[PDB]
């Protein structure tokens, strides 16, 4: 129970900053 969150704490941040500024790198240099 407690031996999870701690982990989730690690395997999460990675997908935090990006999320926030995801639009920053989504569909750059659009070709149309």
């Amino acid at each position: 129970t407690s031996s999870i969150v701690h982990l989730c704490a690690i395997s999460l941040d990675r997908y935090w900053s990006i999320t926030q500024a995801i639009e920053y790198n989504l569909k750059r240099t659009p070709r149309r």
